[PDB]
């Protein structure tokens, strides 16, 4: 056949996450009600989260679809919210299980707003290229630091809940791999020598696969397995 | 009268596409709360899985209003999302029932993925149309080699569930011949002849009524029944 | 005053089915946990019928604002869904309360796919007018036949139930004459002298206050009273 | 400041209304699980009367946005179905508390019709201004009638609820005060001088938060008072 | 890079915005089920509040792309409605947990009507600037004085709730600082020197951040604290 263009898959790839993105929503909202209690404020925010994502996409494929330009910069929109909402998702399923300090709350948003608003910065002007990479590169291995060597990491040993052993693990290799996409993004598309708008759009919304919907499906599965036990504890 | 033009049909169909698909949406998401609590998730990945489907309708119709043009590459992001979710099905129905290896999720999903990829691939010029075909072709005999002679199929036959004897057949009996559509569609459009892009979209559209629909229906009453075959056993 | 003309009219009723058909669906799906269970499904199909017809009424005056064209031809979409759910519903309200042979679903839905579908083709240009009106004037005696004569019926008379009782007669009595409006409006506005759009539109438009929202109170009713009949016996 | 032109008023008001309804229409939705049982149906009409209203608004600004017109006579398709929804309201709140005759939701519905009815037609050139405008004000007597000196309000006397007394006489001080812009704004624009649309568009959208939304939270008021004195007195 | 225009800045914080609230709303309203049923009405408030708040910055947005103009003026269509539904949240949380006069409700009304009103009034070039600055300013001190040395204040201290005492004490900080923006706003754009209206436009965006979420979240960390003191207390 004749090639597509990246410009057709850009736009495609717009309707596609728009599309899982509605439907991870509405899962995750519709199964909020069949796991414990304890776990409806993590399947809140999560669906939430898939949903804020969704409507982004549709702002933005109706913005490519009138004019066929989707700037790079639209996408700190979504990350200064949902980017806040994922690293915020680790305190909310310790608070599920085990006791935490709210400060961890705290350090947490904060590390992602960090990492957000500080490569926007860079990407908009305002601060050097160079300055709001590395602001964001220190966000970032701030939330891993809290993550791999900081208190959610011991609240997650300490719990002994084995649903949050797992979703911890999981939700932690995704933001140490799957988010690594971003600062990489930016140092190519900013620092570096640059990438063409329509393969980084591409890059970026064929990543909210995993750096959305696996992370997602990781914490819906940590909700459901630990529902599960605590109703196979029930019978003994 | 004066015959309605090919282009009508087209648009009328995805109209009426939308509006089914919306209808079977709500039905199977409202229906949800009455089949026994196994039957939970069943129910709302069905019901998400006739929204996203009417999401791309509604993505469709619009694209055609303005344009007039609905390509059939289109249609890969629809069954990259959708098909994916009917696969699973099998597996989702079985775990209601049934102790199942979390493996066979795995094996239906690369399955679905393979033959939606492959396709996608030879349409749009990234590969041969030829190899397109053999991977989709591929990825759609392994499925039913799951479902007809795999594990999917002995978990069947071992669940003692005759709800689930009746939607394992009908949903395979969909799969296995609704489904040859979609290898025939390619090879006629790709590999063959050719054929018009109205009357391929009218076919399309028209085979979602099986292919989405009747295979809903089919998950809804094995549901359905074995909610009240638990009633009426607990009566006795 | 200056009349209005009937443009204006064929809008306005255009907007005035949307709004009562959502708030008729809207309605019967928050009143369908009021009932008993029962009348779950029956309520459930009845607000998701009144969500279509809305849904198609959306994409009609769209096409209207846009236009200032209606054709009649698009009345079978919406008539091949709804038209199909409202006959089926004969079946739901019995299979409610009664047993009856699952036959009885197909004999009307086949009906009721006959009369539309061959309504449709005369209409388009498929096939000769005279023998879609033909065809479709028998699909719906054949309903008739059904509901007056036919296992419906019976199953009806020997239910006891006295709100299935009602409910039977008063959706009888719309089909008989409610209905009736379609076979007139194919017998003129295509075997016939012919009949402008514009008025067609307006008809077509203010029957489906009849035929789709006052049959929809009939059923509702029936799931109500009947609920508060199971619970005037609970307490004797 | 340079005055805002009414051109500009007229525009906010319908995004006001849209905005103030779908808010009253989605409260009132989700605080229909909170009252009695009892007032379930009475909220569910109350939310559902909301959303059309909304719906209008909706129709209505984007009809404005185009064009720049919003003529009066479109007020009709909102009228003839939430001023007979509201009408109706009166049975639906006496039959929560109290038995009576299924003939008043009738009389009711029919002095409604009449009323909306009567001054379409005068309103779109069908019959005699003058004459649209007498059946209008007959019509409206009438409900005003059956409210203040026929069955309605005697079951009101003699339900016995608190509740109810004070919805009876809040919901009839609106129909007769509020409700008394309809016959003066037709009498003005039609058998009068004359009034500007845009000065009418405005004055009909802020008698709206009377006639629409003070009269649902009159309503809402009476189910939560009354849910609460029965539990005050479970108490007891 | 090449620095973001303030015009671009002004597009993405109506899109920002706009997703935050829909987030909050829906957030705020699937945790109304999880908090005590005496938090309930708050809860729905909230959640509301926020629905209104996003359908505004859709229309605005909308508005944006179409035109390149979002005047200031814009700003009082949704203050009529959320700044008054957010004043009344202080009686809707004293109510949940204490008894206070209803007179509260309406004094808090009030002011908040003044307040937005005057300004209004200034604004729109309906009365002087000046005057609608003092209007305006008086309307909020005197909801401040409410709630710092008025009967909410006292119910406050008197309730012994200690939900209640944070809600309130974080509801008024806002309120006192928070809110100062809008009498400054006003004073710069009117009274003052003049302000661009993209920069007050990006102001206004970033500050319902504050007014309105930070806002949510504190009712919300009250609604969530106190449920669980009673289940605390409930368990000893
Ligand atoms: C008793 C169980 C009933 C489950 C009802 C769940 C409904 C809430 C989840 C759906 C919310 C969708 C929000 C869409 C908003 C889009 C704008
Ligand atoms: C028991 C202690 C509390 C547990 C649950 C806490 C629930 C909070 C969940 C919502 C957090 C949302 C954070 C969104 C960040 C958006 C910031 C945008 C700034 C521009
Ligand atoms: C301890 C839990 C705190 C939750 C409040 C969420 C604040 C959201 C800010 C954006
Ligand atoms: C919260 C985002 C962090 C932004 C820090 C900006 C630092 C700029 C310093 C040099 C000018
Ligand atoms: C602060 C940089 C990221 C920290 C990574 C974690 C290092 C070791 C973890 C051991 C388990
Ligand atoms: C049992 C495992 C299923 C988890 C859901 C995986 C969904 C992945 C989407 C690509
Ligand atoms: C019976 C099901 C209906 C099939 C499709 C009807 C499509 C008709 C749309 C016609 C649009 C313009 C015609 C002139
Ligand atoms: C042990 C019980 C487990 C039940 C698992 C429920 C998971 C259902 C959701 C699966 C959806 C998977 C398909 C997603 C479609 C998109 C995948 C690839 C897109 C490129
Ligand atoms: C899991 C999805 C994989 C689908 C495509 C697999 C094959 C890609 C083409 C291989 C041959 C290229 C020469
Ligand atoms: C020609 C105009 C639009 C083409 C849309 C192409 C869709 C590309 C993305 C498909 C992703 C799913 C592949 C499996
Ligand atoms: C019950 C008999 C099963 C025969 C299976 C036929 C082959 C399935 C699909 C091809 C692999
Ligand atoms: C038992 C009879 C119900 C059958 C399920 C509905 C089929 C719908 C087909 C369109
Ligand atoms: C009694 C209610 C019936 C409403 C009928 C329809 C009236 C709609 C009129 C719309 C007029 C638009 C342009 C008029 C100039
Ligand atoms: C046995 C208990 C009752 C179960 C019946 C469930 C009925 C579900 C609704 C049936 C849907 C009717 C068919 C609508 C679509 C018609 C087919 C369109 C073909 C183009
Ligand atoms: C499912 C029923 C479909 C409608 C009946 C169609 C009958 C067509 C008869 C054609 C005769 C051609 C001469
Ligand atoms: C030109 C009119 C001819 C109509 C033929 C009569 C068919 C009526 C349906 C018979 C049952
Ligand atoms: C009551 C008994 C009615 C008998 C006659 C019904 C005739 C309707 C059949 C139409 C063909
Ligand atoms: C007791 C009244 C029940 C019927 C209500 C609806 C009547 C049709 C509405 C038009
Ligand atoms: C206090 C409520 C104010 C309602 C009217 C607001 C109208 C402003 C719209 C002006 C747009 C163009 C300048
Ligand atoms: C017990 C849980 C309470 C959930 C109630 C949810 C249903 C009420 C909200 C329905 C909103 C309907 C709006 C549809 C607009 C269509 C256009
Ligand atoms: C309890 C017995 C009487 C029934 C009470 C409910 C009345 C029917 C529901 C209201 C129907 C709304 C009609 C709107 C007209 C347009
Ligand atoms: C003046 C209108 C009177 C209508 C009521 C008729 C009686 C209906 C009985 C049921
Ligand atoms: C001279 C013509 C006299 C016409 C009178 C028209 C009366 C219409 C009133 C509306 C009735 C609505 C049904 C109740
Ligand atoms: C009885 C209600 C109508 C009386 C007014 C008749 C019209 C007066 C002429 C203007
Ligand atoms: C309660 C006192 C009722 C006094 C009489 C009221 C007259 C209202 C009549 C309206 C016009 C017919
Ligand atoms: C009982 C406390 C007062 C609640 C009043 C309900 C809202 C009043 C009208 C809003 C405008
Ligand atoms: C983290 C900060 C989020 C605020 C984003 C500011 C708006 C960016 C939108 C730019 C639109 C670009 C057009 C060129
Ligand atoms: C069992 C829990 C179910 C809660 C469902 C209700 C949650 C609120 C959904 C309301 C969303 C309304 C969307 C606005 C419609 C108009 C735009
Ligand atoms: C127990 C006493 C009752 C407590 C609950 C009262 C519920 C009130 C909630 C609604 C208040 C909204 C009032 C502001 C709406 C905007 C008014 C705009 C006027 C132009
Ligand atoms: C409550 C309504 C608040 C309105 C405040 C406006 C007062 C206007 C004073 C004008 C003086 C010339
Ligand atoms: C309290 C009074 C509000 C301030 C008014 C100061 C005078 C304004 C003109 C500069
Ligand atoms: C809460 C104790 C401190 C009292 C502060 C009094 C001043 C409050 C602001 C009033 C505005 C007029």
């Amino acid at each position: 056949n004749s090639t597509l263009l990246p410009t057709d898959i850009v736009g495609g790839t717009f309707w596609l996450l728009s599309m899982a993105l509605i439907g991870a929503s509405i899962f995750f909202l519709l199964e909020r009600n069949r796991v414990d209690g304890r776990w409806h404020t993590t399947m809140t925010l999560l669906g939430v989260t898939m949903l804020i994502s969704a409507i982004f996409y549709y702002y933005v494929q109706g913005m490519w679809v009138d004019t066929g330009k989707a700037p790079i910069v639209l996408r700190y929109l979504d990350w200064i919210l949902t980017h806040s909402m994922q690293v915020v998702m680790f305190y909310v399923i310790l608070t599920a299980v085990t006791k935490v300090s709210s400060a961890l709350f705290w350090r947490l948003l904060i590390g992602a707003l960090v990492m957000v608003i500080g490569e926007f910065l860079g990407a908009a002007g305002y601060m050097s290229a160079t300055l709001g990479f590395i602001i964001g590169v220190v966000g970032w291995l701030y939330i891993l630091g809290e993550i791999y060597m900081g208190e959610a990491s011991r609240c997650n040993i300490e719990s002994g809940n084995e649903a949050t052993h797992m979703a911890f693990n999981g939700l932690r290799l995704i933001l140490t791999i799957g988010w690594a996409i971003y600062p990489l993004g930016y140092f190519i598309n900013n620092l570096g020598g640059g990438v063409d708008a329509n393969s980084l759009n591409i890059i970026y919304n064929l990543t909210d696969f995993l750096n959305k919907i696996i992370f997602g499906f990781v914490v819906y599965r940590a909700a459901m397995n630990d529902t599960q036990a605590r109703l196979d504890e029930i019978k003994k």
